[PDB]
């Protein structure tokens, strides 16, 4: 067997907008990712699937039985967002906090407790109050708490994607607004003020970088606000740097339980030993660069006391890598492999691709833990893995790979603290809808019934064990590939 | 969820030269069927794989192991096979019985206590010792013992299959030899005065059909002795309808439980509603006419008391269907379904197929349940049904949709007693070899060891519930094509 | 035999910034598409495919090779384009002319000889006398010349795709300014004028619906501008509309040879029956709308003179359909068929994709040749058809196909005059670059090489001789699927 | 342009019973191969494919259309058989002829004029005739002609199939019984002697090796006998040898012409580098051992001065590779390579596999011309080289590719004297029947009209031109994958 410590904690992650839509009362029109994937033009290019969140999975309505689904699994801890969009629909730029602004940059943000009284005022109660309701329910059945400030989706009034989209930069302009941070570190402070009593850890956000990269860069993949301004997707990212660092302030005034972020990581492999330094340029560019910023004050080139230590913990996302090959001394994503496969194909390696295109690379898991704990040291909780995949055919391969991977981390030395497969249950996968399903629990949509897949009895195994059973072992390998989609060669 | 009475029982299936080698001291080079698969020649041509049963999974030695793990899944019966090879490795035929023989036709077999003395001095003692220390093991965990007399491999003393094969058929002749009917008489009433206190119910023979069936007219199946001889096939057919009825009276001669048979069954339906006629034609050719000669005497156009009422119950084999179409008036089995899939193709239904090219069909399982019942109104048991697939891609699907399928037969009123998945672990597919993969534990053939695929663990919810529970019933369906081998259109 | 008639036209078709390109002195980087293939951040988000038209088949340079394999193969007409950005680098906004505009109306553009004169002082005279010398050597092989005068490029002086990407609606905005209408008629005018000597028929434009379309409503298409806005996608309608007619008029008023206009059809095939008047909807919104108005003067609801019989014959480019189904009073084009299959996969019909995920469907061009001649009684001429196949896998069947629709269009009345088939050689395909191979000649890109695909064969059969030979009349079939990628399920 | 001496000869091959049967009065009943297929247990085992020769493309009627098509193709040469089963349908072993048999050794046939005389008196009258009419219109055209004495059936009265299949060996043996090497030294001086005006080089034989290795080993690929022996096959090759030998002695009693035998190759290319030797006992084994004795006069150990010197050119039939790994002192055949690959597969080299599963390997073909030429220097002539392709996806290449490795065999010093093409059209192809399709040209067995694949218009640029031309040089090269069938992985 594969034992993992006896604190170690075995979970899921979800987040709000995916997840909570789909029973009566829970819609939530008011954020940029709801009026981007109803935009009729949005639609009918092909940019988001068609799906809305509001026919999604209903957790919402429905989280004492997503509850119920992961203690019948033994699952100790998840990492849950909350939705500023349902928390704050209405802006709350009047409400004066003490900020040290200096053009770009946002250096301090001081949140009052008169401030916290006036933000509480203009609080939607009905939102906080129901959080409070899910994650004491979720507390109940021994499940640690993670709670995740961010996940995307911003107020409208905040950002009007639509605008943005058709170039008018003068409408709210989300994460190209200095504003943003500022208001989101009252966000933070408000939400840490109201439900400290129910969190374990706090992340402040989840996948700046999808945000930033998907948004203004690779804008195809039809994220919000899809306006395609290299220079945008830079002042988004340092925005993203700055709001972390000013909610991981805002947060430490009101609690000191430790404060991260969450990631999402490729592991970067060279095609060949001649693309090592490509492969070396890629994780900086993609990786250290956020991380030296918010860990070593590290941005652009000058280093910021007031970025400087602004992290307890990171959150490592893994799906799969992305091979590099250098290009003069620049560096380029080789398709076929990692993110970029044929959905239900298989790489040149010989590695099954999951409905979404992703290479079957656990391996990379266990270097991406390693190279940021011998960077920076700092605690490390797995807090998405899994796959898209309807059939369950290669996801028990899968988890239980990954798990081994995270095993083989924990012995070498580096602290993780836990594995967090994403997700409990299938749910809205953004522009992509509901097709790519990456649930241990299959979703009805139409029912809202949650159905186990085999790989939920295979993480209850690991789960209520904390090791990789003897019985279940032989799942850390490749799917068989002769019963697999073959793809195109 | 879909609940099954009390009683039923969930459990497994497995045949003695399957699964027995593979451990120190428990190859048996005495069969037909060993001699067969190390035939040079044949290895040669291709029609055994080169693999041999002395390299298999060992329930020899390891049957503890499989027990173990049968009952951790809240299993509560077995049908497990005892090798006559390894009982009566020497010839039986100078033990005198009385029989009356008229020409091909052998009316009664009488063994008389004397002839049973003189049989346990010939017996091999190691082999019937250890058949009742392994059946004794299975008891004693909870599950119930059905024991199958025969299934497939013959001494060598009867059947040398490498003469035959070379036309030679003077040599030992197996199931075209009157005296293996005779001799099979014998070995029954022997086993059962030696091991009925272990055992619950007696199936005399496994797929009769299959013997008589790939041995003298599917040659290309590998099967010995693999001598085309179209009037060979009706004389083993004729022979095993003897064998099965001589062998009832010879088994309720010692003992009043119940005896049935085992046979291999699809569903044979048709192309076209203009081909129902043609596949009620290919369900009396390939299934009445024996059933008809073991229940109802009726044999070749003729009745025989002596076969008449000489069947307690059937074990249905199932695994999938074929498709009939008229040809005249006779018919033919349609490529692309059924059994004549492409292996991990999709058939023109829409349906997976096996890594055997077998097409996902459960429900042929109700109809084949639903036909015998109405013929002839003796109890079934699903005794095999299970299918090849190393991933584990379909199999969730496959056991969860079948099992639902003999449900609605229950539900319908059919006597289905248990249903038994073909198979524990992993085995030797006969000419196929290890490569077909058929259990619900991976068999690591290197080591031995027993993994568990996540059907296992679909399996003991089944099983310790007697119900397809809510949160698998989802799995009665048919996998997902996308993920899967489209194989050539 | 099929055989055509002794006048029917058996060519290929051609554009230049497709083609043109690749030889030294060749480039030309004065156009909204050079600009658009070239930038950074289109190229990074996938928009467009990275390669660029300056390493491309180099007809610029190459064009008597090109005709001298035109000439081997027999055809006898060929229909290319000019390229306005070549000829008209600079702005000829400043050339007066009487133009009758009305908000956004251009009814009228008349182009007087000073006009034509001051133009002329301001063409590239490179650029011109190339044109006549290269279409001159086409002559001068017994092919008649069909020119088309525009085929998508702007001039970068009428048209900045990246500005407008951006939202800067202020600069240069192609088909979104009336400006741009102005000065093509202009432009139409100046090459009449020029080189109507040469020419047999004119084209005004290539498939404006794909401008209009893609350019603002597909913006996941990778064309510029690609600014998603319906509005905008009408407007730029409604520009090429008055385009058109006012080119009409314009070439008109120097040489009455016919002037035409290629467009891009689908055959609209109802998924059901009770698709029909979907289907009817599609043609309407897809096709009848911009005959409608160039035809009939059938414009927005009003009627306008202006607009009215400004067209003498229809070329029609043709590759696969698309199936409609009924979505409410609206429509939806079903995935999985015509022009949204799986590159190289199957459809649900049974028929091959290409390389692009184009549908085998022949039958569609006899269809939307009936439905032009019905509506409107004017010569068709198959501007083109071809498909996307590097391995000149379904060519074979694809052109012997096609080419039978054509004749039993003939056969059925319509008067279609040619067939052209997409293309002579490969060239570049848009924002897919080079990878999608339509020729009859494959080109090798590093060398400039034309290399015979066996269709090229199969067409010099068929046009030495005007028919289908019976030698090759089997190629009027579906390629053989077994061999060719299934796709996925 | 790859160029060919002037002399060399592009054409085709064709066997009498592959070909012939078709048209009415064509039909001969009177081989062991037409009992075999026709035998209902063979069908029913699917060791054949139930197709029937007399339902074929119809040489026999349609013999001028043939000749059409080849003349019009530019081929100068074809490679024909005869069917001793036509020429001598009752027996003729009462024709006494001087015969030097020691035991299983049959050391000399002389056939005296007398014996011709007796022979002519008892032939089929209308099979000569009607020979020297086919293959004189043959001549008509300008087409060398290669005739070719034996291509596997045998007259009934010499072989009955069925009974040696069911292991009667008492029955008409073939090549098990010395008489029949003699009866075939009685046909082949008879066949020289009267046809020799039309002949310019005689083949005794086409692939022996399969004639042994299928009859009597490779038992699964439908052959006759079918009679699984190896003792057999290795008597069955020896008396092919024999008879080549003493076929070659009749022949050359009557002309001087070139007489030499024709052979199944494959290139036994080691997997690894360490797997060489191994490849070279696979090349002795299933090559040298042949030649060795035919050319040299070494047989099982010894030298026979009656065998040496007993071949004046090598007819060289390649398809495809095999791939050869050692194991232990002996080897086997890679599967997945070569013919063992899936059909319409790719191998592990990423090379396409024909719709027989036969791997695209043109390399092989230089090889094995070399390996003949370097041990034997006598005159190679490819008398096939062709592809199972329905569609015509592999074959353009195959064929360009295959051709240019004759010219570089040429290039080397290699005296190859012509390339004959399996086969101008479609035929019976064995236990395959018809669906296994080599033609260049496509027949339709219901009208039996021939149809022109593309294949053949790229066949007639090669013929015509005696060379690979520039515009077709480029399908020297593998066909692009993505488009073909990838299998399975
Ligand atoms: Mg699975
Ligand atoms: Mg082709």
């Amino acid at each position: 067997a594969v034992t993992f410590p006896k604190d170690f904690l075995f979970g899921w992650s979800q987040a709000g907008f995916q997840s909570e839509m789909g029973t009566p009362g829970s819609e939530d029109p008011n954020s940029d990712w709801y009026a981007w994937v109803h935009d009729r033009e949005n639609i009918a290019a092909g940019l988001v699937s068609g799906d809305f969140p509001e026919n999604g999975p209903g957790y919402w309505g429905n989280y004492r039985k997503f509850h119920d689904a992961a203690q019948a699994m033994g699952l100790t801890a998840a990492r849950i967002g909350v939705e500023w969009s349902r928390i704050f629909p209405r802006p709350t730029f009047d409400v004066k906090v003490d900020a040290e602004v200096k053009g770009d940059d946002v250096l301090s943000v001081y949140v009052s407790e008169g401030a916290l009284e006036q933000l509480d005022k203009m609080a939607n109660r009905d939102a906080i109050n129901h959080y409070r309701e899910m994650f004491s329910d979720l507390r109940s059945r021994g499940i640690t708490f993670i709670l995740n400030l961010y996940h995307w989706p911003l107020p409208l009034w905040l950002h009007d994607p639509i605008a943005i989209r058709r170039g008018n930069l003068s409408a709210p302009s989300g994460w190209l607004d200095v504003r943003t941070v500022i208001e989101f570190a009252k966000f933070s402070a408000y939400v840490a003020w109201k439900l400290d009593d129910l969190v374990y850890m706090y992340s402040t956000m989840n996948e700046p970088n999808v945000v930033w990269g998907l948004g203004y860069a690779a804008v195809k993949s039809g994220f919000p606000p899809g306006y395609l301004c290299l220079e945008c997707a830079g002042r988004a990212m340092k925005n993203l740097v700055q709001a972390h660092a000013r909610a991981y302030d805002a947060v430490k005034a009101i609690t000191k339980k430790p404060v991260g972020v969450i990631y999402a990581n490729s592991d970067f492999t060279p095609l060949t030993d001649a693309d090592r330094e490509a492969a070396e340029r890629a994780k900086f560019d993609n990786r250290w660069a956020f991380f030296d910023a918010v860990v070593r004050g590290q941005l652009g080139g000058s280093t910021r006391d007031d970025l400087k230590g602004r992290l307890d913990w990171i959150g490592v996302n893994y799906y799969t890598r992305q091979v590099v090959r250098a290009r003069g001394s620049g560096y380029e994503i080789v398709p076929g492999y990692g993110h970029g496969c044929e959905p239900n194909g298989v790489s040149p390696a010989g590695r099954p691709c999951s409905d979404f295109g992703w290479e079957f690379y656990p391996e990379g898991l266990y270097n991406v833990l390693k190279e940021y704990w011998d960077r920076y040291h700092l605690p490390l909780l797995v807090t998405e893995n899994g796959i898209a995949d309807e059939g369950d055919y290669q996801r028990p391969y899968y988890l239980v790979s990954h798990v081994y991977q995270v095993h083989r981390a924990l012995q070498d030395g580096v602290n993780v603290i836990g594995y967090l497969h994403w997700s409990l249950a299938d749910n809205y996968e953004w522009a992509s809808g509901f097709s790519k399903r990456f649930g241990l629990l299959m979703v009805d949509y139409s029912t809202k019934r949650l159905h186990w897949r085999p790989s939920a009895f295979i993480y209850r195994e690991i789960a209520k064990s904390r090791a990789i059973t003897d019985e279940i072992e032989h799942l850390n390998s490749v799917p068989p590939l002769r019963g697999l989609s073959p793809g195109h060669r």
